[PDB]
């Protein structure tokens, strides 16, 4: 488990803000504090399973092994020299290893963990990309390399491989258009939005559950999908890079092609803002039914 960089601590801290979040008068003052490292209130169902949901995300409890897991702190700061003092990283891995086993319960894990959490609070957020000002100038150093703040995740990916005033930046009118191209750039490319959504895992395999949860967000059944899915999966290539192309492509010419596309746009749109569901749940609109950097596509 690890490392990761700012923006994949971003997709963790946000996703399980999403699903942990109260839908009542709670939810702002939860925001408020959780956004700001602040695991309160330490009572509430919500924040338990909010922190259990981190803790999982980032392998610090290991559900499988009922035990939390200090390998990935090391992992963190071997990547993140930067992000630590030695003794300070030593004293929260110590602290962790050194946990009890834990049931895999939002209460158990929370509560197990949360002296920690307070004993090591600058130590964890300094690593795991929670400071705003050291975070600020990772990104700046990654520039184009990474997936920014409030930037599209699709736009990411389209900008490292097809660049903007670059003779390539032309077929964004196909590859928008879901057009499936088969060269080796469009599959590394189409590996980037594929990984970078989540559908694809970062040992090259499929996450069915993802793929899921955006057909429910689109206000699709599922069955059919997983039907597809099962069938495309009997026909997973050998290859590992290939296998985000693969699935697009599949999907792309399925059956359920048109939900497909319908659920993809709209993950783009939320790529767009990580915290787009974190104020209030938006309630989804199919967009009313082309153009590359105001330039206007031949098709
Ligand atoms: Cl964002």
């Amino acid at each position: 488990m690890g490392p990761f960089d700012p923006e994949e601590m971003l997709f963790i801290f946000t996703r399980c803000m999403e699903d942990n979040l109260e839908d009542g008068a709670n939810r702002l003052p939860m925001l408020a504090k959780w956004k700001e490292w602040i695991n309160e209130p330490v009572d509430s169902p919500a924040t338990q399973c909010f922190g259990k949901c981190v803790l999982v995300r980032t392998g610090l409890y290991d559900p499988v092994a009922q035990k939390f897991d200090a390998s990935v702190i090391q992992e963190q700061f071997k990547a993140y020299p930067s992000l630590g003092e030695k003794s300070k990283v030593e004293a929260y891995a110590n602290a962790v290893k050194q946990l009890p086993s834990t049931n895999n319960d939002c209460a158990a894990v929370f509560k197990a963990y949360d002296p920690v959490h307070k004993a090591h609070k600058d130590t964890s957020k300094n690593l795991f990309h929670g400071n705003k000002e050291l975070t600020k100038g990772l990104y700046e150093k990654l520039g184009k390399d990474i997936r920014q703040k409030k930037q599209s995740y699709f736009e990411f990916c389209e900008n490292k491989y097809y660049p903007a005033g670059s003779d390539k930046r032309q077929q964004l009118c196909q590859i928008r258009q879901y057009t499936v191209l088969d060269d080796a750039l469009f599959k590394e490319h189409t590996d980037c939005v594929m990984k970078g959504i989540r559908y694809i895992t970062k040992d090259n395999q499929l996450d069915v559950e993802e793929v899921k949860r955006d057909f429910k967000l689109v206000n699709k059944d599922t069955k059919a999908l997983e039907e597809v899915l099962n069938d495309c999966k009997s026909k997973e290539p050998s290859n590992a890079k290939e296998k985000s192309w693969h699935y697009y492509k599949c999907l792309v010419e399925s059956s359920v092609k048109d939900d497909f596309k319908e659920a993809f746009d709209y993950r783009e749109v939320r790529s767009q803002i990580y915290a787009f569901n974190l104020p209030k749940n938006q309630a989804y609109s199919k967009p009313a039914v082309m153009e590359i950097d105001g330039k206007q596509c031949p098709q």
